[PDB]
């Protein structure tokens, strides 16, 4: 029993974190094989980069200096070829995630990991992270079997205190740019499929006060959800919730009627899994994995 | 900016997790140097748990009855001893991945990271706190016994918890790494129940200072309180008494924000009376008590 915001074990990623310094800027890099990946803002990026020599980039792995033997830019990521291959390189993939998907973040400063937390890519493409100055280059990941799927690299903080970054191929999530200009997060919405997954997690853990005898259609549910700034629920979302619906005996549209009632009436002084707000940062897969004990 | 329930990076602990099997029971062990530490109930059947005589069950076991697996390698047990509710299995191989470590016994209100494991394999990491009633609100399934709680301030891992059991309310009970239980619990299937739980007051205050550091002051008021009047009000909401030690510990956060501890206490009194009126504090509609003054200073900015 119990339900926590759980992150993947970070060990396979910790062994890849390095510190990258160029001039007066110090940030984090990801060392995989003989390449160090980091935000290109550490250095017109083509014009600024062509003026740099390999020895201008100082890369430190623990108490050992790695020597940069080459450099290239791919979108908003700088790839620094080093002379030493990381002996701790895990099995890995670079994957681009969609809004609503979750991942673990290993927050680092000066190439040293300080903490790990779980978060979701918001529908407005920002992440509600916990980052201070020097955290640039910290990475987001998931683990599938023994393979680390890197999905995020931290680049910046927006004026509202939320965060923006790229995939490991340097493509930003959202309409953001890596420079000092007027940028703002768009109006955010609630990830509906995730709230429903969390409601199924509450039922699995014995919290059932919000269940009712009613059902709804997908269309009537979507009309109500649009009014409360909830993301539209698709047939794909209904299909993805199938396993949780079979384990609890509560049809997806049956749970949608509970959600409709919670949006229209509130919680009435009651909590769900120790929360007075409807939680949207657990996917259906996260609920299944935590309520089944999947290991890595 | 931002404030999250943040756990310590788990790598140093992952390299210590092993699987321990005795008869039909399989659980997790912690391999540090040439010793594997695990809950002593690994030698019990379900029937034995009603009234186990651990000394009698242990004397019937030899070294080769304990199977210890580290990854895909079997470790050989060359000795065994019991220390309180922990079994210590001497193995023939020292763990090459043994980090710098200490065994520390924590007090209620203290936080720590948990690496939840099954079959000697880590599945997840989360942050939690030792409740005033000595239980932890964890996320543990059957097979998670032997999973450990820790802090990593600098390069040293301080092991503070080993998971032993789940109570009827769904909360969890365990021991320090010397096998002494936290709370009045026994590693026996007996009618045990968690005592009435209370809110960790010093931690709620720390989290209110974290909200001020991050730019939110809506909850402050023009009042102050004496420590005794604060505690008379706090006890009515099932909040732990606030001691002079707690006031001292909040000193640094009080200096960084310019808000006296008893003025923050007055704000807490008003939040308990009024609720939040549709507002949130650091993205929460409830008063959060699982961040210590130390965790706030660690995660929040100095400016
Ligand atoms: C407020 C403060 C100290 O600058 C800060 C506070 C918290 C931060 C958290 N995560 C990242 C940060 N860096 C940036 O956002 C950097 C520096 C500012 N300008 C800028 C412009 C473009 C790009 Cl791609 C990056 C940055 C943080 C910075
Ligand atoms: C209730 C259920 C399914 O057995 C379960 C569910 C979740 C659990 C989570 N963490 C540990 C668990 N094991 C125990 O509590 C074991 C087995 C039952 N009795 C018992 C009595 C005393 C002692 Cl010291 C240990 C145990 C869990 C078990
Ligand atoms: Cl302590």
């Amino acid at each position: 029993s119990g339900f926590r915001k759980m992150a993947f074990p970070s060990g396979k990623v910790e062994g890849c974190m390095v510190q990258v310094t160029c001039g007066t800027t110090t940030l984090n890099g990801l060392w995989l094989d003989d390449v160090v990946y980091c935000p290109r803002h550490v250095i017109n990026y083509e014009d600024l980069l062509i003026r740099k020599s390999n020895h201008n980039f100082l890369v430190q792995a623990g108490n050992v200096q790695l020597r940069v033997i080459g450099h290239s830019m791919q979108n908003c990521v700088l790839k620094l070829k080093v002379d030493t291959a990381n002996p701790k390189t895990p099995k890995y993939k670079f994957v681009r995630i969609q809004p609503g998907q979750t991942f673990s973040v290993l927050a680092c400063y000066n190439g040293s990991p300080s903490g790990v937390y779980q978060c979701a890519m918001r529908p407005n493409f920002t992440i509600k992270g916990s980052f201070l100055n020097g955290s640039c280059g910290s990475v987001g990941f998931n683990i599938d079997y023994d393979c680390v799927s890197f999905c995020y690299m931290h680049h910046m903080e927006l004026p509202t205190g939320v965060h923006a970054g790229t995939d490991l191929e340097g493509n930003f999530y959202g309409p953001f740019v890596d420079r000092q200009t007027a940028q703002a997060a768009g109006t955010d919405t609630t990830i509906t499929v995730n709230v429903l997954a969390w409601l199924y997690a509450a039922v699995i853990n014995g919290d059932r006060w919000f269940l009712n005898r009613f059902t709804t259609t997908l269309n009537d549910f979507n009309l109500v959800a649009m009014k409360y700034n909830y993301e539209p629920l698709t047939q794909d979302h209904v299909d993805i919730l199938g396993p949780l619906s079979a384990q609890t005996g509560i049809a997806v549209l049956d749970m949608c009627a509970s959600l409709k009632e919670l949006l229209q009436n509130g919680m009435n002084g009651r909590t769900i899994l120790g929360s007075a707000l409807l939680e949207d940062e657990f996917t259906p897969f996260d609920v299944v994995r935590q309520c089944s004990g999947v290991t890595f």
